[PDB]
């Protein structure tokens, strides 16, 4: 059992890092470009004191410790006396979301995009082999690097699979437009329901960031689901494309497809 005042391997000293320029903010803290010892661009997350549990902050550091891949962000240290700090790769375009809505986001071809979506399949394909889920898949959680490498962000949800099935407690609320139905009404988590989040953010990224279901309510969207509509094709949306949304809309977790199926489809499309 870890002592509650030892430092690990992935602790730097705070005055390594000079925090450059705010990034972004929200209620549980913020986001800083940042130098680490002069000639490191890094990205820094902050914990505003008192917004949250320190504990579940930093929770969210070891799991990337433990899924190291090329198309997940990568932790490189953190600092664990407030303020309390995570530190990762700087990813220069931003978030996905931001990006695709952005000027250079929005002049990127079909081809571009579903290298986007390739990657990210990849990304995911590690998480499924790994035994994990993320549980929050979406544009607005994927990163974007200056030579155009998507990497999976956020993993504060994301857990260890046991037997094929993580279930989440009856309280716990999700975003409705990203989660899979079955996980919404009966907390049933598994990676096939990544699955389905993969295929909200393929439509995501193919209308460049547009919201799904735009102008539906949610309970709405959960009654047309269990009725079979499905988000129809967009304009530029090739067949090929869709027709991989729609696999990854099947009303059975167990017929959709794995990521190593879609990685492959998108890889050689
Ligand atoms: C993915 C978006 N969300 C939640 C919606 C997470 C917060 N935004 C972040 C996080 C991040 N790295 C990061 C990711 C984590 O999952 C945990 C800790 C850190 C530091 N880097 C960045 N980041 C890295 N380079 C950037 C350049 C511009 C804007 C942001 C940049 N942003």
């Amino acid at each position: 059992a870890q002592k509650p005042w030892e430092k690990d391997a992935w602790e730097i000293p705070r005055e390594s890092l000079k925090l450059e320029k705010k990034l972004g903010a929200g209620q549980f803290g913020e986001v800083w470009m940042a130098t680490y010892n002069k000639h490191t661009k890094v990205a820094v997350k902050t914990m505003k004191p008192g917004s949250m549990s320190v504990e579940a902050f930093l929770a969210e550091a070891n799991v990337m410790k433990t899924l190291q891949h090329d198309k997940l962000v990568k932790l490189h240290a953190v600092v664990t006396k407030e303020p309390i700090y995570i530190i990762t790769e700087f990813m220069a375009k931003g978030s996905l979301l931001d990006f695709l809505k952005s000027d250079e986001g929005s002049k990127q071809p079909l081809p571009k995009l579903i290298d986007f979506s390739a990657q990210i399949a990849e990304g995911m394909a590690f998480i499924e082999q790994r035994n994990y889920i993320h549980r929050d898949l979406r544009a607005a959680n994927i990163l974007v690097s200056a030579s155009l490498v998507c990497k999976i962000a956020d993993f504060g949800l994301a857990r260890v699979i046991e037997d094929n099935e993580y279930t989440a407690r009856e309280g716990a609320k999700f975003p409705i437009k990203w989660t899979a139905p079955e996980a919404i009404n009966f907390g049933s988590f598994t990676i096939k329901s990544d699955v389905w989040s993969f295929g909200i953010l393929l439509m995501e990224i193919v209308t460049y960031g547009r919201i799904p279901y735009p102008g539906m309510s949610n309970p709405e969207v959960i009654r047309a689901l269990e009725r079979g509509y499905r988000m129809p094709r967009p304009e530029n949306c090739p067949e090929e494309l869709y027709n991989i949304m729609m696999r990854c809309w099947k009303n059975r977790p167990e017929e959709r497809p794995t990521f190593e199926y879609i990685q492959s489809v998108l890889d050689d499309f």
